[PDB]
């Protein structure tokens, strides 16, 4: 029950908005009233992929959400993490948010995969789902099916 | 009352797929029954990106499709243009459907989008979207607006 945030990355790969919309609809089958905040090519992409709003609850730039944001205006974070600029952008989130954090992080290189794992296991106390995916979002849709069984 | 194929290639533009829903949205909106075909990425991402099954009807994979396919079974035909590959499933599903056409060629490089755009003036009685775009939806997104007040 509550509100979600869910911050995006760059979007390069084909994975992450589709991913970003089935992760934010299961956390709305939790009872969740989730928010997206990325840059703007991403912001449009979310908004052509659900152009009626069904699978999101709000959108909003992510400088814009970095000077509105205040601790407990979200009991749930999750950040897609497919690069550094990604990464500290969660990093923020979470140091201003101080709730249950969720980091998703993926390349298709396991050498680039392993540096932000460690770079989120060194900075946050957060859940860590990494999957080498590309195009295919297979493993990281089993994945987040499997974190969202358990926790909320 | 009638039913429109859509014809999805490789899925590396962040674009596709979301502009692919898009555009099955802005058909369903004028009562069609719309199909999606395409290789098992670009299927796969279309489900994650739209779990629900929202905005299409049903979908089945490019080879299958091409062995059940035969003239009358759609009334519109779409096919999204990223390269060589896919223009020539457009020419082969279009040869047998004989029906309204339209192609939506896109890459970053002009002189690649010349080439496609050619290729299809060539080869078939298609109307054609076509812009340099790969992460930002815009362009194409205005441009398919445009064609679907009026055409399908």
């Amino acid at each position: 029950t509550g509100k979600a945030l869910m911050v995006l990355g760059c979007p390069e790969s084909p994975v992450q908005i589709p991913l970003a919309i089935y992760t934010s609809h299961k956390l709305k089958k939790k009872g969740f009233r989730v928010t997206v905040t990325a840059n703007p090519a991403a912001l449009r992409l979310v908004q052509v992929a659900d152009p009626e709003g069904i699978y999101t609850d709000e959108m909003v730039d992510l400088e814009s959400c970095i000077n509105e944001l205040a601790e407990g205006d979200y009991e749930f974070l999750a950040g897609f993490v497919p690069n550094d600029a990604a990464a500290a952008y969660l990093v923020t989130f979470a140091g201003i948010l101080n709730t249950e954090t969720l980091a998703i992080i993926f390349d298709r290189d396991a050498d680039v995969l392993e540096e932000l794992v460690n770079e989120i296991m060194e900075t946050l106390d957060a859940e860590i789902i990494a999957a080498r995916a590309h195009h295919n979002p297979a493993p990281l849709r089993v994945r987040i099916d499997r974190f969202m069984e358990e926790k909320p």
